[PDB]
């Protein structure tokens, strides 16, 4: 239905530092995508849970990372969507 | 660069309180798409500042809102994105 720029997506984000660390929290020590809960994600960075979840939320709904049940609860890996944003950025450093 | 259908994403907004909400809070009284500024959206909606920003800034990023400097703020509208997407739910209702 609707086309998409990933460059302006990735400029966006990269002028947003929880958006970004949100984002790069899917990538490993060793350059590997990985799962991770919700928890884990702001565990990981340093916001508070509800500007960390809310942005997990809203990353889903744009369709940059997936989530898939697992037990009773989710768990969230970066979609193909994500992994090209997630490109740029390394590209850049 | 990349394809999106907007009856996943708008799917995806509908199973989400919060999302669903900021969204709708950029069509007004008598339907038409407004201005807002992130205050204005917390304080239209009962969620907390923080989930409200940090849904804002996302979907700013996605490209489902636009951003203009206005003073020496911002202020946010639906892009076309935005507009298609607020449309796939008002056919629901």
């Amino acid at each position: 239905f609707y086309t998409l720029n990933i460059a302006e997506i990735a400029e966006r984000i990269g002028n947003d530092d929880c958006a970004y660390q949100v984002l790069m929290a899917f990538i490993n020590e060793n350059g590997e995508a990985q799962m991770l809960n919700k928890t884990a994600v702001a565990e990981m960075i340093q916001l508070s849970k509800p500007t960390v979840f809310a942005t997990v939320n809203s990353f889903y709904c744009a369709g940059y990372i997936d989530e898939t049940r697992v037990g009773r609860s989710k768990i969230y890996t970066l979609s193909d969507l994500g992994v090209e944003i997630v490109e740029c950025f390394k590209q850049k450093a």
